[PDB]
């Protein structure tokens, strides 16, 4: 009924998180750990020192957030506007991206959707290494991925 930090992925590192049934990322800035709705829904993060509560809930938004638990450094948000981006996925892979709009960004090679699922909530980098957004769905035909939907990084704040 919690969830739970089972690993991470080292770019700055965003977090593995597990619930009973599904595995997905979370993202820490302005010291809080983001992910998505549909991953943790109103869960708790669990850990040695306890269940700490949610701070942000956003169902239409799919978006949610824990305070950041001790150790996960918040990474920085992206303040240079770049439009070519990089999904970074549980697997440690970083998908390049075409910001085409707010919310939206182009792949520039279409990636089947099994190689972006578990990976939601991972951040969307700008060439500098800052988070520009946090994935949250992707735009799929034929199941092919050929753009992702994010949550804008101005959107993670206190
Ligand atoms: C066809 C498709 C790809 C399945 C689907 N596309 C899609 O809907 O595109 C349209 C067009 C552009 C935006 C989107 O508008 C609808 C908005 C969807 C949403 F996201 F805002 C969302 N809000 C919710 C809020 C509350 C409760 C449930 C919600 N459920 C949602 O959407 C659901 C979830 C989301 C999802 O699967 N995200 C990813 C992922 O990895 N998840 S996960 O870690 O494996 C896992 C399931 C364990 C947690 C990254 C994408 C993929 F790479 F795996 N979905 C369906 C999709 O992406
Ligand atoms: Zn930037």
């Amino acid at each position: 009924g919690s969830v739970v930090i089972v690993g991470r992925v080292v770019l700055g590192e965003v977090q593995v998180l597990s619930t009973a049934t599904q595995s997905f990322l979370g993202t820490a800035v302005n010291g809080v750990m983001w992910s998505v709705y549909h991953g943790a829904g109103g869960k708790t993060i669990s850990g040695p020192k306890g269940p700490v509560n949610q701070m942000y809930t956003n169902v239409d938004q799919d978006l949610v957030g824990w305070p950041a638990p001790p150790g996960v450094k918040s990474l920085t948000p992206c303040t240079c506007g770049a439009s070519d981006l990089y999904l970074v996925t549980r697997h440690a892979d970083v998908v390049p991206v075409r910001r085409r709009g707010d919310t939206r960004g182009a792949l520039l090679s279409p990636r089947p959707i099994s190689t972006l699922k578990g990976s939601s909530g991972g951040p969307l980098l700008c060439p500098m290494g800052h988070v520009a957004g946090l994935f949250r769905a992707a735009v799929c035909t034929r199941g092919v991925a050929k753009a992702v939907d994010f949550v804008p990084v101005e959107s993670l704040e206190t």
